[PDB]
Order: C-alpha cells, then sequence, then structure tokens
C-alpha cells in the first residue's frame, strides 16, 4: 500500500491570554500561515498500483482528510472523503503517454505555499484524459463537479426564498503545458467554462449569473537553484466568486437560519500573480509572493486585495534554521471604498529534515507579531430576513454597530510540526 | 498490512437536465447497477497476520466504509465502521482446518453482483466456528446480532407509540456446504433462526411475529468456463422483511417524525435465484440474473417482484471491451394488485485491468436509458399520526395525489471507475 | 507505513434477557473489564520513519480512534483524530539520545489494564523535549492542552448561566525516570501544574478552582517474572475532578439542556496504588489490583473508592487457557456517608497468540455475574435549573424516588476478541 498526505499539527497561545488565535485580514482570501495556523489538518492518503503489464498500470488512489481543533485529545469529527479515482497509464495506443482517470481526484493544483492559496483548483468528482503529448507541449481535458447548497426552484417564484434546491454547477478544462516559451522557462495556458447545470423544469433567480470563464497563464522560471511563477489569470460571472475554476452560477446564498439571499456574481475578477522559492548560497533559502487580485462585481460588492510577503530561511545546520516570515495585506471594500490592511511577522527555529526551505516534516518554535487596522467589514448581524444590507461591506462604525477586526495588536507563540509524504 | 477495498467513483450526466440519477423500480429490492450508480461507495480494509506458528495463525481484519455524493470534493460524512474481527485458523486439533473468529465481520455473503444483491448476508457483531471438516462437507457455526431502533416497551401499553426502545434481534447460522451433489456442481445449505431478544420485563407489540426462519439451498455448477448459480430461499415471519438472514421480530418502524407504526411482518417469502458469468469463446463474457420474489404478509401488503437482465461483455482487447447491460422489473403490489415495471439498457465502454468481466479496476464511459410505468407507489404522506394508510401500497392516482414515479423516460451518461482489491 | 492499534469486539448476552450489559459501580472510576466490555473500539495507528541519517531520524504517527455499539452492522460514527504528531530523535547534540515532539500524542500513559484506568495520561495537543539524559535517569519537560466546554464569562456576571465559554487549560509535566532507587526497582517522578487558561477579559466563576498539581511516584519491582508497580499520586484542585494530570480550572459543568451548573474542584484527592503481573511457574499468570483513592472536595461532594481484583491465568497450553477475573469495589459518597459496592466473577475460556497473560490477539469465550448493592448516586434528574441538587450525591430512596443500581444481580456471557497490534 502507497501512504502519503499531509498534515500539520500543535499547541500555541495568544500573548493577551489563552489559546493561540490566528490572524487574516477582513476582505482577504489567505493568511501568511508561518506560526499563523489554528487547527490541526490531515489527508490521509492510501493508494496503489493495482495492475501493470509493461508499460501499462493502473493506480488507484484515495484521500481522506480530517480537521480538529486541538485543544483536546479525543476530538470526534466528521472525515471528507476527498478522493478515490483509478487512473489507467498508457491504455492507448494512439495518444502514448497519456492516461484516463475517473473518480474523486484533486486535479493539478496550482497553489501558493506560504500563503496557503489554490489558485487554479477545480478537483471533485470527475473524468479526463490527461497527458495528450501535442508535440509542442502536453494537452489535457477533463470535466469536473460541484453543486451549490441550493439556488434552483422547482416552480417559478419571484421569492428568493423559494430557490433552496442544490444546483450542480460543471467545469470544462483544457490545459496545453510544457510549452518551452523560453529557455529555463515554461507556460501554460488553461480555459475553463463553467456552467450551472439544471434540471428539468428547474429555474434560477432572475439575473442569475448561470456561467463564466477563467482564462490561466503560468510561466515557470527556473531560477537560482529554485523557480519563479508569473501567473495571470482572468474570471468572468460565475466563475468569480469561488475563483479557482470552480463555477457558481445561481447567485443565491443561505444565512443561518435557512434563508436565501441574492450574492449575484456577474462581473469579473483580474488576478495578477507572483511566487516563487530562490536559494541563494548555501545559507540561504527565501520563498516569496506578490499578488493583486480585483474582483469587480455589477453588484458593487468586489474587492482589491494586494499582497506580499517573503519568508525567508537561513540555515545553521543542514537539519536547524531559523526561519522568518513577513506578510502584508490590504483590502479595500468595491462598495464602500474603505481599506482593512495588516502586516504580519513570524520569526520561528525549525528542525526539518533536510536542507531546503521545502523539507518536510519541520518542527518549529515560533512567535508571531500581527498589527491590524481594518476600517470596514461584512454585515452578517441580524438575518437575510431581518437585514437587508446582510452580507454587504460595510464600515466599521455603521449604524453605530461594528464591524471588522477594529485597529489593534497581539502576538502568539507555540510549537508545531507540519509534514507532507 | 493487507490493504484490501471496494470503491466506486465517478462523474454523470441526466438527459433532460442536471446531475445523473439512478433508476430503481417501486417495490424492487434492487436496480441493474452499469450506468445506474449514483454515489462514490468505498470500503478501505487493513489487515494484518499478526501471528503464525506452523498450521496456525491469527488473522486481524477492519473495514471502515465511506459513501458521499459526489457532488463535491470536500465532503464530510459520518463513515460506517463495519469489521473488527480476529479469525484463529487450527487452534482446534480435534477439528482441524477450522477457524474460530470474535468480532464485527462481513460473514459468507452470497449475492448477485449486477444488480447487487445480497441475498443471504448475516454480517454483523458476531462469532463462530467456522468450517470445520465433516467428510461429505464442511459445516458451519455462527450467531450473528443486529438491533431494530424501537419495537420494545418498558410496561405493557395498547399504544404502539410506547414501544420505542431498540429491540435486539439475534440470529444462529448453520451452514453445510462443498457437498458434491455432482459432477461440476456443489451444494450448500444453511439453516438459519432468528428471534428478537427482549431485555427483563419489556414487550412487544401484541401481535408481533418475534422470531422466524430462513432456509437456504444453493447449488454451484461450473460450466463455460464460468459458473452458476441456482439458490431456492423461503423465510418466515421475522426474517421475511429484510430477507438476507436478519431477524426484524418487533413490528414497528418510525415515521420521521418519530412516529411508531405497525409494519408487522407475518407471512412468508419464497425466492428462487439463478446467476451465474458465463464465458463463450476469448470475445465474450457475459453475466446474467433471473428472479422471482414473493413476500406474502398476513397485513396484505407484501410485493411479488420478477428480474431479469444480461451484462455480455464483448472484448475487443486484452484491456479494452465493450459492455452493455439490459435489465427489466415488474413488481406487483401484494395490496392493490397493481404493477410497476421498468426496462434499463446502458451500453459501456470500458478499460480494465484483465480480460474478465469480473476484471477490476474498469474505467467506463456509458449511456444509461430506463424507461418506466409505475401504477403504484407507497403512501408517505403525512405522518405515523395524520396518515392511517402511512407506508402502505397505494394506486398511482390514489386519493387525487400521486405515488410511485409514473410512466415515463429518462437517458444518462458519463464516466466512472469501479474497483475491488 | 507502520500499522498498529487497539481493538475489542464481540457479541454478547444478559441473563436476564437481551443485549449484553456491563456493571460499574456507581462514583467508581472503573469496571473489571474481562467480560464486561460493552462496545467495539478500535484505534488505527499509520505511522512511518520518514527520514533516517545515522542516528537521526524523524517519525511520524497517527490515531484515528472508532467506538460503536456493536449491536449492528453498518455503524455510522464520528471518529476522534487522536494523534498526529512527528518525533524528531537525535536532532540535538548538546542533549544526545533525546527526542523533541509536537502534534497531538498520546504521551507516556500509564495505566492498570484489567480495570482499563490510565492514572497518569496528560495527552492530547502538545510539545516538549523527552528523554534528556541527566546521569542518574532521564527527564522529560512537555507541555499539553486541554479545553473545558464553558466556564468563562466575555464580562462580569453573576449569574453562572453567563460562563458559557469554552476554557482552556494548559499542563506543564516534569518527570525524571528510569533512576534505580534499588536491584530491580526504579523510581519516576512526576510534577504536574495545570492552569485554565483565559483570552483577555474573560473571568471564570466566583471562588473557580483556576489551577493546581498533581504529584506522582511510580515505583516499578522486577518480580516473579513480571513486575509491580506501587504508585501514590496527590493532586490539588483543579487537578482533582479529572484526576489523571489534566485540569479543570473553571468549575462549570453544562446540563443536556445547556444549563451551567458549578461543580467546583477545590480540595485535593490521594491516590495510592499497586498493580502488576507476575508469572509463577508455567502454567500461572496472574494480573492483580488494588487501590484507594480518596477525592475530597470542598463543596462536600467527593467520594472515597477501594478496588481489588486479580486476573489469573492458568495455561492448559501454549497458545489455550482459562482465564479468570475476580473484581471488588466499594465508594463511599463525601456527602451522605452512605456506600455503593460491588463484585464481579468472570469465568473465560481463551485462545491467544502467546503464552502470556499479555499476550495479544485473544479470542474469548466468558460468564460473569455481578452482584451489587448500592445505597447512593447521583441526582441528574430535573434540570440544572429546575433542580438545586442536581448532580449531587443523594441517598438511593431520596425524596421517594430512586438514585442507583440498586441491589441486585445478573449474569452475562458471551464471545469477543481483543487485540493489540
Ligand atoms: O487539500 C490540501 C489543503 O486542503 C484544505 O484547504 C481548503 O481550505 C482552503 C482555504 O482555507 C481553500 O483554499 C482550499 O480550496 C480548501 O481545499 C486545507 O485547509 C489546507 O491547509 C490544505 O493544504
Ligand atoms: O458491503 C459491500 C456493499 O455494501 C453496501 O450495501 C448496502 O446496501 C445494499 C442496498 O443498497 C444492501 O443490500 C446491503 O445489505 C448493504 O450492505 C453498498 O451500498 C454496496 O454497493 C456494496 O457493494
Ligand atoms: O487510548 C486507549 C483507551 O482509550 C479509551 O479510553 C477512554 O475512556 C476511559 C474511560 O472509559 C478514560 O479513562 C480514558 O482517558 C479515555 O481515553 C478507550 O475507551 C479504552 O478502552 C482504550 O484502551
Amino acid at each position: 500500500v502507497d501512504f502519503h498526505g499531509y498534515a500539520r499539527s500543535g499547541i500555541g497561545w495568544t500573548g493577551s491570554g489563552g489559546e493561540q488565535q490566528c490572524f487574516q485580514t477582513t476582505g482577504a482570501q489567505s493568511k501568511y500561515r508561518l506560526g499563523n495556523e489554528c487547527e490541526t489538518y490531515a489527508e490521509l492518503k492510501l493508494g496503489q498500483e493495482v495492475w501493470k503489464e509493461g508499460d501499462k498500470s493502473f493506480y488507484f488512489d484515495t484521500n481522506v482528510a480530517y480537521s480538529v481543533a486541538q485543544q483536546n485529545d479525543w476530538e470526534a469529527t466528521d472525515p471528507a472523503f476527498r478522493e478515490a479515482n483509478v487512473q489507467g497509464k498508457n491504455l492507448i495506443e494512439w495518444l502514448p503517454g497519456s492516461t484516463i482517470w475517473a473518480g474523486k481526484r484533486f486535479y493539478q493544483r496550482h497553489d501558493v505555499h506560504m500563503i496557503d492559496f489554490y489558485y487554479w483548483d477545480i478537483s471533485g468528482p470527475g473524468a479526463g484524459l490527461e497527458n495528450i503529448d501535442v508535440g509542442f507541449g502536453k494537452l489535457s481535458l477533463a470535466a469536473t463537479r460541484s453543486s451549490e447548497a441550493g439556488g434552483s426552484s422547482s416552480f417559478a417564484s419571484n421569492n428568493i426564498y423559494d430557490y433552496t434546491n442544490e444546483t450542480a454547477n460543471d467545469v470544462f478544462d483544457v490545459r496545453l503545458a510544457q510549452m518551452e516559451i523560453n529557455p529555463g522557462g515554461t507556460l501554460e495556458l488553461g480555459v475553463d467554462y463553467g456552467r450551472a447545470n439544471l434540471r428539468d423544469n428547474y429555474r434560477l433567480v432572475d439575473g442569475a449569473s448561470k456561467d463564466g470563464w477563467l482564462f490561466t497563464a503560468e510561466h515557470t522560471q527556473s531560477v537560482l537553484k529554485g523557480f519563479n511563477k508569473f501567473v495571470v489569470q482572468y474570471a468572468t460571472d460565475s466563475m468569480t466568486s469561488q475563483g479557482k475554476g470552480l463555477s457558481q452560477g445561481s447567485g443565491v446564498a443561505f444565512d443561518n437560519e435557512k434563508f436565501a439571499y441574492n450574492i449575484n456574481n456577474n462581473g469579473h475578477m483580474l488576478r495578477i500573480l507572483d511566487h516563487g522559492a530562490i536559494s541563494m548560497g548555501d545559507n540561504w533559502d527565501m520563498m516569496y509572493v506578490g499578488m493583486y487580485q480585483d474582483i469587480n462585481w455589477d453588484n458593487d460588492n468586489g474587492t482589491k486585495w494586494w499582497t506580499v510577503g517573503i519568508r525567508p530561511m537561513y540555515k545553521w545546520t543542514p537539519i536547524m534554521s531559523t526561519v522568518m516570515e513577513i506578510g502584508y495585506d490590504n483590502v479595500e471594500s468595491q462598495r464602500t471604498g474603505d481599506k482593512n490592511n495588516q502586516y504580519k511577522i513570524t520569526l520561528a527555529q525549525q528542525w526539518q529534515a533536510g536542507d531546503s526551505i521545502w523539507s518536510r516534516p519541520a518542527i518549529r518554535v515560533f512567535a508571531t507579531y500581527a498589527k491590524w487596522d481594518e476600517k470596514w467589514g461584512y454585515d452578517y448581524t441580524g438575518n437575510a430576513d431581518n437585514n437587508a444590507n446582510f452580507g454587504k461591506a460595510v464600515p466599521a462604525d455603521f449604524n453605530g454597530g461594528s464591524f471588522g477586526r477594529g485597529d489593534s495588536d497581539e502576538w502568539t507563540f507555540g510549537a508545531q510540526m507540519e509534514i507532507w509524504w
């Protein structure tokens, strides 16, 4: 049996008092992780090549993820069965070296480690013909599936509260990768088309986005004994809310009291990302990000986000280092024009099985300091029925109440292990 | 560690619109599976021979099953811990070659693959002395356990709503197998006696069946490089509802509003089954079923079911084939005499690790067409309290409302992998 | 992958009727297990040495526990993700042979097998520097974490119902072990300091214990080809309720109707334990316990417990034996001075992979007899709001109702497998 996975677990404390806390800017879709992760998370993969004959094989792979608060020993939880697929490589003579698969599978996900941000990820139940050699590059075709909690109506209402049927979205993906635009540089282009797929006779709310597009171009350049990726993505309508390749064509959300509420996503997103890891010498490794993401919604409730951070590792020993992370966010409300921002600085002493900034397991002992000043937040007071501004961006002091994390500080510290295998 | 299991996962679509749908006749206890399975289902077994000394060994085996809707990636679920037993072979000199076991175990289950129908399955927590060599055959003894949600009362009421205590049924199984009635043919006989086992001072409803019998005779004949099994089972009373060897001696069911309702099973069942897989040549494999099951209840709410289907596989290549399935059901209501029926036809193109119709993993791309015309259904409107006909068979148009799937059509299609290992 | 664990599963019956029942004295924190365990319980560990270089290694270990009623096959359950840690041995030159770890880990738990009683167990999320060679012995340092369901208030109330915030306790452990006080004897000393760790601005109820101490001294003496441990522990205040090393500094409990209720633990506990396993000859093994535990609470609701039992195994064969267990409990209510007591006698025939009373797997067929006579119980009638005596010890016949198990008998029997691997 092949045993792989990912896991992170630890203990921590907040300077002001109590268990460790984590800091994410309101409106940002990520946090700089080093010394800022507050759960035990683990994926346990057990797979196996079940049949080989020469070039041909069938591999079976699975994934069972667990998330717990790590505030206690016995922590019951509903695990998420995330992968259960079969890949058959070289089963087609005419298209050599290509694999056909089916089943739930984490499919080719691009992400930015330090901020734990997946920026291209259409995984889920699906099927596809992967790595077709096309000469100048490798072509891949897939179709995955997601489903929104409700958003579909059995009959025509004018009442949004009537749209409570789970609504299935489909994504059709096409990628062309490994094209050598230049020396040391490769170029990948992908196109995603997602659409809400309605049952016979069901309807989406009036004005619902229905479908959309995600367009990706990633360029990897080999540098300083590491790499650097430069991405530019542009999504449209139903692809703007999730913003990684998954569709939400219905536009209806539900409050905690089961009330439907219209969160239309007609609009667009433009994401320009650059990240990488570069070694410099024998004592320095450094991971780094820079992003600018702008979701512009027709309903004025978008956001314009900017991040930047660096994680330079300095190696005292082939197995002992001192890692430090510094991240900055700033999100501006599309609706109000206000701005939330934060800066985090973590200083960690780690021991890892390896001399890389990518080597895992790592056992860290760290201290984190975050200072924010947020001038807006989302109104989630009341209920989708009591509240008409439910879910809208709103200034910090709106109607006397308060929104957002405020203008403050905090520092935490602890020990944690992280590992992929 | 020994890693085994079963799993099926895939993506699909319904012709009319939306996610793929599955077709089962109302009253039938099964559906023809090819291109008609709508969930990711998986059992992950991890076992291990923990001690061997010569002929003697102790094997530990476990099973954790997961069922998810496969409409999304992250799908939290409560897994069912199904197996955790220990088998000690050859630990008894006097009864050589025999195994003693204890623990929850899937115990010797007979089933019919294409319709996924288990017809003899008493698995659950249990214990037993297995494979005792008796000369003409091998004798096996077991005792397993099931428990009904309620159906037992702490005191004597006349009110069924008072019978809400979980009620334990016990099954005592005895099988004699591997007797060579003829050349190429073996014969197995089994006898099951199940009884509801009441706590001191508890009572079952008046007229409750309490106990029952299941009697099985299976004959396996080696044929056309495959086999053919011919079964005849006859159950009695408390064994008629589940109809695979498990007892339900209490007769009380509960609606979704926690209301008890009397579903007495005094009566009998007669099941006559014939199924098998036969190869013909080097290009054809064919799986096939034929069944007639009649549950005759004292309360007139039984059913008389007939199925027939065939799954002929034609092999283009040692690893690529074209499988096709055609199934037919017809269930007649014992209460009303009406009839629900359906015919399914699936056409699939698969790639499998093997040249058999039994070879797994298989990766399929299929299209299914089902056409039904049901003239009855069960009344589950209202609640066991509002409704007096709750749970009874009732004609399609009963009291102006409607029951059953109607008279219709639909076609689906998709890709799916299936595998046992 | 390394596959380890623990599991027990079986089938049983109660003499009087129905499924098997288990007998524990009211007020006792344990039951003599042989032939007195009523669930399938299993921990499935999958770990792996992920990196070794000479003396240095990093081991990853995990644990997923399942508990089910074993009254049926399909038993859905929320598994408890209990372990997910990484241990790095020999990563520090200055402190050779020592390990540093982080993650949720079952950390050095002392327990008494036949009664399944852990008497020193601070496991949970944590971190630490283990096995530091100190010359005369090995010094270990750890910090683990627990959290109480509520017990903390966001503001100052005088209303206990206001204290519903989860409250984190921290434990700081220090042990010095393997000191050879004598020939064949070792001595371990540990000191635990636990404190409720409040968020900025939160408050605990007035009079809440807040913190406490656990002090342990265990002495292991090698004897009769086995051992004998003699423990003496003394805890204080917040460490008296759990009584194994974990803190509960808040003092608030909640009824099933979400009502807070004050269960202050200011006071102390004195536990004097002696247990062991000794072989005598080639046919006799015998496990044995003797304990006296006194929790004296300031609020008069403590208890004074005494147990004694022996499990002598007589070996007919290297793989077949006859085990028998005899246990006795007696708990006196601190509040009322009454006494609950019981005596259990189990007689089992087992087959195990080994000639030891410690050899697993074991497959048992047993019969148990328990006879109790309890004269007090806890009042859990009503709700923390209806009831003012909620949770207090109270005589059997208090206010006409009844408390405790009564004065009775019962006998059970069944088959069960148990195994650690
Ligand atoms: O599959 C590995 C990652 O899974 C989880 O990530 C989820 O949560 C993220 C935001 O918190 C999403 O961006 C992502 O799409 C989700 O799958 C897990 O929380 C991560 O830590 C894992 O690396
Ligand atoms: O254990 C393997 C099978 O388990 C499940 O079967 C359950 O559901 C069937 C009806 O849908 C019952 O006949 C059977 O008794 C149940 O155990 C699973 O759904 C099957 O696909 C598996 O092959
Ligand atoms: O981790 C192995 C043991 O875990 C469980 O024990 C829990 O329940 C005990 C009381 O019933 C507590 O003393 C203990 O702290 C808990 O962890 C399990 O029920 C045991 O059988 C296992 O051996």
